[PDB]
């Protein structure tokens, strides 16, 4: 639908179920994440228009994601060797650490920024009002989340339910409507 080449970011299931799902409604999808080995396949095709790329950002190994924050510089410029290529009007970022990619992307370029949010502290509430105050939409997957981040880290910002669950083209078709919503407001 409405603008092509979209990319989902989880440096660190929910993005390769949500990518495949859309995809199948007619989404362009483009989903990075970092390399854990250095014998990972740089690219996993899932269909004619839907793939995995797997960027050498930091050490190649598992890093949990309470580590993965010093390496998120580096994934900024493996991302931006695509991203100067594909010119992504919109970039979906997953989790706060993701977001600081899509943060800094912001600063540089013009595109759609959605966020899906999941529940160093001070890196990331400083990191997670950023977000909030400067993406065109936070994605929470349930009250109880949304709850906390009004209470605990920013009113700012505009929230949309997309709940958690196992129906991924449920939530495809909620979050294709969103995207579309957001290329419309271009007036």
């Amino acid at each position: 639908h409405m603008r092509q080449p979209i990319a989902l970011i989880s440096v660190h299931i929910y993005v390769r179920q949500l990518g495949e799902a859309l995809a199948a409604a007619g989404w362009h999808v483009d989903m990075f994440t970092r390399k854990t080995d250095p014998n990972d396949p740089d690219v996993i095709e899932h269909s004619p228009h839907c793939r995995t790329i797997r960027l050498q950002a930091g050490p190649l190994t598992y890093i949990p994601r309470e580590k993965l924050f010093e390496t998120l510089p580096k994934f900024v410029e493996a991302f931006k060797a695509y991203h100067a290529k594909y010119g992504y009007p919109l970039i979906h970022t997953n989790y706060w650490l993701s977001g600081w990619v899509g943060w800094q992307l912001r600063q540089q370029f013009n595109f759609q920024w959605l966020h899906t949010y999941h529940s160093r502290d001070e890196t990331r509430l400083m990191v997670e009002k950023a977000i909030l105050e400067n993406a065109d939409c936070v994605i929470v997957t349930s009250p109880q989340e949304e709850a906390y981040l009004r209470r605990w880290v920013s009113k700012a910002g505009q929230t949309r339910l997309i709940p958690c669950g196992t129906n991924w083209e449920a939530i495809a078709l909620q979050m294709g409507q969103l995207y579309r919503q957001l290329f419309a407001a271009s007036l």
